[PDB]
């Protein structure tokens, strides 16, 4: 383009109209779109603050000579490896004085963005890089899989020992290099590129190739031995520093399980996630099956799927998600959550409250809802809710939340049904369009995995305490979902609690209730030291439902037997119920001591805030002791704790317990230095 | 029965006859099951062998006073609680001198087998006894969910505030206690049994019931606590001890949960394991949609499931797969894995061979194959293969074998295309039976699941070496499959490789090969410190198949340059496809690096004995130090070992190295115990 009013970025820079080319930001321009991400966050926070440049830095990362990863300023496109790296240091809501963490991505304009094993161990030296530093690793996925190639150099020579000059159609014996080859190949050092065995036949002396092994670097298993390397860095790095992957276009192969490793994953609109893809599968069913490779891996797969937590409309909108992901997790491993206070302050009731004759959307209780007399407040701050894995198992909601400022977990329960549309494959010509029908209040396979999923992802990485309002009626115990291994995933909750590692909280709602297939997945004893359990006073808990107890404790007989109290079976079969469900209150919950406290709805939101709050404090000082005394349980350092507390303070007043330690962290400070005289020598 | 030659069994304890009239084996006759599978076990490796009644003893563990776990000699049927356990003591061909586990068992007899709290802390106390011990917990099922009830005292005093005495069918006000009443209670001590509110109407003084909480211990909630408490302590046993579940009658709710969570699992044919019964899931759909349990959880839907890893015709066969089972784990955690040399010594060639164009059973491979001429023997120990998890998953074959005497797990490819058939729910009308073609060489959702599920189950509690005969073109990439989430399954076997902890063996076999979705997840890479990759001499391994490599790399066009060395497309397209298939050679796999030794299969049974008791020496020297110098990477230790060895052996000698270390075992621990003097101060 001809006489534009500043440079044309895509000519200084060809690869960049290349990248734009192929429906992606070329790479070198995702930092820019990383700042203004950040101010937008500082807008959305703040319509004022004045924002300075130097709020957001973003180096380049190269391997010097050594291959250590140094920072380095260079004019974009001179990356010599398909892989690059930048460390971006940002000032945020959250983290003022600022916070870090690295970008890696392919640059889908070198080799088509495959994975050659260079690529391959600089991805994983940046990964590393992170991990040892503890902060969040994000990928942006584009790219072509593992790389392939042939020896080039053995194509113009080979020779081939057909079964007779005369007629090639009858086949070949092997394939040689006259002595004119091995020469060809020794007078450009590239000897090794070849393995034969040399053998005289009636003419010449023809050397035989028994295997081709090529000069240039990447063409095979030397690309799958790096592919299976980052895989399993990849693994790691989700147990350990936040990790996160944007796919901004096509994800290929290893790309494809990046992805998944990465775990937490927000696909841009119209960029597949493929293992192979469709002309190849078309070649394996034989017939023209698939059209596109969107049918295997877009959205409407990954997103319905629970691969992708998330869609984003652009690469934009895929950094915005990022970004607001990540202002609820630590600025680094092991630093506290990120405490952030907005306009809803944690004083004041719950405004809207469910109703046993009344549907409702969760998200209401979790966020608050907007009605024609004004905005009514949910448990959580107004307008903190992030939602993700939104497009899988909608029998669950899940997402991060603030309460009061505090950071946080969240897993609801969708009461409403869910109407899931399973498309029918190509592939099978006798496949029809497919309707599930989720009953609310009830755990599927799916929703199930999702429970899990969320528990391990906000654990891993995230660290965040969690809350989960437990409302199942139980498993859906029916064929289809057995032989569908309901257990297997209602097993991995009871795994994901026993790994968490924060405070965790279990509150039965309002018009909720728990039964004897659900309780047993979110008991406070799963894990002990961080879970707690609560009941709303208006919740309801016991092993069967009141049908099913009348149905197997109080019989027709005894139904008769109560016929002398005062053709009635009608009202008196009513009787039986309201008696039964006279057991399942939270008062014997409380008698028979399986909760912490029964609450209220209302006062809900005042009572967890200084009730994690308080938690946060007293693990934080548990942490302490772990790192002097050493051989302690729980019980024994938690104790301790409590001791340092004056005399005068209530160990069971959350706020007054908090505020007394946030005044005195110094002071308790001293008291854990000095304690380092309990060094058994 | 009268005059029988000896006393009935039956009628001594009529509990025994009860638990027959259930369909399963009365919990005390258990022991005797166990006696005689142990026998079996040894007249099966050595008929001859004169075994004494003190090569098994089993003691029944109850509590004490205090809480804690004795052994006992009572009377069958004198348990106050429904669940039992004992302490086996049996010598065994791995263990001639002895090995111990324990059992826990529901008692059916015992409240239909009800998990009520004291049944659940009996269990979870019983757990942690074999924790700490470090030995097995094989728990047998037969049980009825969590215990329910109702506060059966308050049944025959409630009154009810009708609207009006006349009409009851209006409806009543709430349920009251009289001063009567109230007395009546107060005059059994069972105050507590209710929560009400003193108000007096017209007439007399009535007590409103707000909360009915009975003085039985076990109705609701404190059955769900217990319920919660062992599954999380069977979560952690897992990856603790081995664990292992007979399901011997039905296995209701919590019982479900224990099966899965405890992993392994042997199902009896005809015992189902169910979360909701039949009857109640009737209810649930309005319509009499199941006939019995057996359609929800019989060995049809578990087996088939992958849930039940085993069926067994009847208890005794449960007991003796059991007992197979545990002759392949350690006495007890971290003991070392039992060696048993059998008739099928290390030192021969292996006789079955794959061929290429020949379909073969893979399980041919690894324990040999029967045929007219004799018998051909396989890779591993003629008679020692223990295949698990048969029913699902088919596209991949596990089980457990010996090597020349050394136990391992082993994972195999099935190449034979699987007809898995999937029945039609009887609660949808519109379904229909669907049958789904599993390719062989082909991870799908299941075989990806299967495959990482094994190797969990091979690490944790088994504590096994284990090899990968891996032999996969890649993972499933349709939409169905890929729809089914492929990814997070081939995801999960990365997962189980990074946290494997023992030596791991992965090889390719003679006519197998790896591509760049299979490779992927299997590299050494994943897990340097326990992993080593094998290609055999007539395997291969690239990213593409060598059609997918010449329809990219050597095209229509270049194919015609190639037109220059001698219509005949057909013949130069097949030079082509020779010309990539010499890339994917063992011997290009060494040049790059990427696997230990290139191999021959009929020595590799010599190669991989001696491979394998070699490495189980250096890793147990290896954990040695790792108690001393503690601070050092697996590359320092390894290193500091291998210098101790004398200068003139030969690392990289398998035989000579694991020879020389078990003729100075003793000698390295005295330089062990001299190195304690670099303790640090
Ligand atoms: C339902 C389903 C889904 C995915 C599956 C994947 C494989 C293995 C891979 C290995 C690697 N691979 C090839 O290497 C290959 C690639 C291409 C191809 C490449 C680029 C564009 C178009 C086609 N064409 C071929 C034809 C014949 C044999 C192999 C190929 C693809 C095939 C096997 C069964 C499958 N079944
Ligand atoms: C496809 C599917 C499969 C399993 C499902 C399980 C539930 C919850 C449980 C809670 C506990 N429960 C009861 O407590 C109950 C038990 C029995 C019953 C008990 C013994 C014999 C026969 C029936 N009858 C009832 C009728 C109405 C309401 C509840 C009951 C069973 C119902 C919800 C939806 C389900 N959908």
């Amino acid at each position: 383009p001809i006489a534009t009013p500043y440079p044309v970025k895509e000519w200084l820079q060809p690869k960049r109209y290349k990248a734009h080319l192929m429906g992606t930001t070329y790479v070198y321009d995702f930092p820019e779109l990383f700042r203004q991400a950040s101010s937008s966050q500082w807008k959305n926070f703040s319509a004022d603050v004045k924002l300075t440049d130097d709020f957001f830095i973003s180096n380049e990362l190269i391997e010097d000579e050594n291959g250590e990863l140094t920072e380095v300023e260079r004019e974009p496109g001179a990356n010599a490896i398909g892989m690059v790296a930048f460390k971006i240091t940002v000032k945020t809501p959250e983290y003022p004085r600022g916070r870090q963490f690295v970008v890696v991505a392919n640059d889908i304009t070198f080799k088509i963005g495959s994975f050659g094993p260079q690529e391959d161990e600089f991805f994983n030296k940046v990964t590393e890089y992170a991990r040892k530093r503890g902060i969040p690793r994000i990928y942006l996925a584009a790219n072509s899989g593992a790389r392939i190639g042939m020896a080039e150099e053995i194509v113009p020579l080979f020779q081939v020992a057909w079964n007779d000059a005369a007629n090639p159609d009858k086949g070949f014996q092997y394939l040689y290099l006259t002595s004119e080859g091995m020469e060809t190949l020794k007078k450009f050092d590239k000897e090794n590129s070849v393995l034969t065995e040399r053998t005289v036949i009636n003419g010449e002396e023809r050397f035989v190739i028994k295997t081709i092994i090529g000069s240039e670097d990447g063409l095979g298993v030397e690309c799958l031995r790096g592919s299976g390397l980052i895989a399993g860095a990849t693994s790691r790095a989700y147990h350990d520093i936040f990790t996160i992957t944007l796919v901004t276009c096509r994800s290929v192969g290893i790309g494809a399980y990046l992805v998944r490793l990465g775990q937490r994953a927000i696909q841009v609109e119209g960029q597949p996630i493929i293992l192979t893809g469709a002309p190849a599968i078309n070649k394996m069913l034989g017939r023209e099956v698939y059209t596109s490779n969107l049918q295997l891996g877009g959205t409407q797969i990954m997103y319905n799927n629970g691969v992708s937590h998330l869609t984003a409309v652009d690469d934009l909108a895929g950094v915005e998600k990022i970004v607001e992901w990540m202002s609820y997790v630590p600025a680094k491993r092991n630093m506290p959550v990120p405490i952030l206070e907005t306009k809803d302050t944690w004083d004041r009731p719950v405004d809207f409250t469910p109703t046993n004759d009344e549907t409702y959307d969760v998200r209401w209780m979790i966020e608050g809802r907007e009605t024609e007399s004004g905005f009514e407040y949910g448990l959580f701050d107004k307008g903190s809710f992030f939602e993700t894995l939104s497009g899988w198992a909608k029998g669950v909601v899940v997402g991060r939340a603030r309460l009061g400022g505090i950071p946080l977990g969240v897993i609801g329960v969708e009461t409403r049904t869910v109407e899931n549309l399973i498309p029918a494959d190509p592939a099978n010509p006798n496949s029809a369009e497919t309707l599930i029908q989720e009953p609310g209040q009830v755990w599927h396979p799916n929703s199930a995995f999702k429970t899990a999923q969320a528990i391990n992802d906000f654990n891993n990485g995230e660290q965040l305490p969690m809350m989960i309002l437990a409302n199942w009626r139980g498993f859906s115990g029916g064929q289809r979902d057995m032989f569908n291994e309901v257990l297997k995933y209602g097993s991995f909750i009871v795994d994901a609690l026993v790994d968490y590692k924060q405070p965790i909280i279990i509150y039965i709602p309002p018009t909720g209730e728990l039964r004897g297939g659900s309780w047993v997945v979110v008991d406070p004893t799963i894990n002990a030291d961080q879970m707690e359990m609560y009941a709303d006073v208006n919740a309801r808990a016991g092993v069967l439902e009141p049908q099913g107890m009348v149905g197997i404790k109080f019989r027709r007989e005894k139904l008769l037997d109560t016929m002398n109290r005062l053709e009635l079976l009608p009202i008196y079969g009513q009787i039986s119920l309201q008696f039964a469900d006279l057991h399942d209150r939270s008062s014997r919950m409380v008698a028979k001591g399986v909760i912490s406290k029964e609450l209220e709805w209302t006062e809900a939101r005042r009572f967890f805030f200084w009730r994690l709050r308080r938690r946060l404090n007293e693990e934080y000082l548990i942490k302490r002791l772990s790192h002097q005394v050493g051989e302690a349980s729980r019980l024994e350092k938690i104790a301790r704790i409590r001791s340092w507390y004056p005399a005068s303070v209530d160990h069971e007043d959350d706020r007054q317990v908090a505020t007394w330690i946030e005044e005195n962290y110094k002071t308790l400070d001293d008291k854990l230095k000095g304690l380092k005289l309990e060094s058994f020598a």
